[PDB]
């Protein structure tokens, strides 16, 4: 019993974190293989730089990466999207089996938080609808990663810069943003954010395998009435791909989605009237279907 | 910018988790140098169980420990308190640097869940004042342990058993419960819980830090009207060492303990009014002071 916010076990990624340091500018590193993947903005000093310039004007010795108190040395560096590769001369014996995947908004991953190579902590969180994270990071934390686990680690995040209003934005391990931001200082600014209804709905499906029932009800709702009611209270409309993603929730609980779906549609017009649920006051939407199988099941 | 309930990075306590198996019965163990703790109740098949009884009667060979894909060759055991104590024949190569510590009511750690030896997720949690802890935990996972970590890892819980209500017990790492409970199959409830006074405080810091205001007020109160209150709304009693404990995030942020305790004591009694502190619509009790200057410095 009981339902938590829960990380992927970070040992993996912790043997693969590293210090990359050019000229006054430190940030984090994810060392795989014989490769060192940064942001590529650890070469800069920056209204509007031209990284190409920046890179040819680099040499492999302005690169110092640092894997615990051993020195590794660059022997050659590239430039993909927003990422920079360090090749170095010796490959990470802790390297564990991995993928780098783009993520999908409403998927979660745990984000692993370094400051100076030295992992700080880890900690779960959603890629919102708008493309931005809701994060902890401190000024140093740039190239900490976002992962999930399958033995095989899928890095999805690389953390690269705070918005104005507190949220975070980076890339896949790629160098592509999520998001249209860009890796310079001008005025970018998160689009509008959504709930993510399919998790809402299966963090439901959470607090009833944990026997939270006070919500439910016998009525039962169409897609078309409920997505009417979504889109009322800036809820993501709901899929039939996301009807058939909750199915084995569904079937465990036999609450039929459309059922829940009602249950939801209950809340958002009349709140809780003071009571809570999983522990909390208001409607959780960061964990999906797959969070809620892996911790209940 | 950004709060988080976050985890300690989990690496350093992956390499020490196994699993022990006894007849029937399989549970996690923690090996570090060469001895394996588990809970004693991997021995029992138990509404009243003699435990000196049932351990005079195995042998080394009853005891199946594996770690990973290899087979650790049992050459002792003994029980302290309510742990069993397996001593191996091979020391663990990544025992880290360790201590065994009991915790007070009010501070946090991190678990990290684990099934069959293998870990599945780590999460924070804190020690209830009524001796219990709000984790997620299913069958098998007696044997996750929770930890601090400072490069030292302190260990100060080992879960034994769920409650009725969903709530779980378990003992130090010498074996010695948290609060009343012993374990055996009997009637044993959770005394009534009380929210970490200190904590809240802590967590309206953190906010404050983080740029939430609205709560704050021109009033300060006396520590004695301030727990007079406390009292009435089942909060803990602040003492002076408390106050103490505050003193940096107060220096931080400029604002008096007891300033902080008067907007405590407003939240108390009017509640929140429909507006969120750090994405709550609750008080937070679970982020100790130290939590926050580890997060947000
Ligand atoms: C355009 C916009 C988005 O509106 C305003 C911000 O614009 C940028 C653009 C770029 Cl390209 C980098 C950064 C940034 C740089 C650094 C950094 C600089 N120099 C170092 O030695 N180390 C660092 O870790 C840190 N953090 C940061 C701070 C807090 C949380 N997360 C990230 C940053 O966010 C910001
Ligand atoms: C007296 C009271 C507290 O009121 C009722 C419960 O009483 C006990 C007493 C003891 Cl001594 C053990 C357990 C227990 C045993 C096991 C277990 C048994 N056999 C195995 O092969 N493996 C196991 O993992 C598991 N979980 C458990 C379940 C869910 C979450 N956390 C722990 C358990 O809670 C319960």
């Amino acid at each position: 019993s009981g339902f938590r916010k829960m990380a992927f076990p970070s040992g993996k990624v912790e043997g693969c974190m590293v210090q990359v340091t050019c000229g006054t500018t430190t940030l984090n590193g994810l060392w795989l293989d014989d490769v060192v993947y940064c942001p590529r903005h650890v070469i800069c000093t920056m209204l509007n730089p031209n990284y190409e310039d920046l890179l040819i004007r680099k040499s492999n010795h302005n690169f110092l990466v640092q894997a615990g108190n051993v020195q590794l040395r660059v022997i050659g560096h590239s430039m993909q999207n927003c990422v920079l590769k360090l090749k170095v001369d010796t490959a990470n014996p802790k390297t564990p089996k991995y993928k780098f995947v783009r993520i999908q908004p409403g998927q979660t991953f745990s984000v692993l938080a370094c400051y100076n190579g030295s992992p700080s902590g880890v900690y779960q969180c959603a890629m919102r609808p708008n493309f931005t994270i809701k994060g902890s990071f401190l000024n140093g934390s740039c190239g900490s990663v976002g992962f999930n686990i399958d033995d095989c680690v899928s890095f999805c995040y690389m953390h690269h810069m705070e918005l104005p209003t507190g949220v975070h934005a980076g890339t896949d391990l790629e160098g592509n943003f999520y998001g249209p931001f860009v890796d310079r200082q001008t005025a970018q600014a998160a689009g509008t954010d959504t709930t993510i209804t399919v998790n809402v709905l299966a963090w439901l499906y959470a607090a009833v395998i944990n026997g939270d029932r006070w919500f439910l009800n016998r009525f039962t709702t169409t897609l078309n009435d409920f997505n009417l009611v979504a889109m009322k209270y800036n809820y993501e409309p709901l899929t039939q791909d996301h009807v058939d993603i909750l199915g084995p929730l569904s079937a465990q609980t036999g609450i039929a989605v459309l059922d829940m779906c009602a249950s939801l549609k209950e809340l958002l017009q009349n709140g809780m009237n003071g009571r809570t649920i999983l522990g909390s006051a208001l409607l959780e939407d960061e964990f999906t279907p797959f969070d809620v199988v892996r911790q209940c099941s």
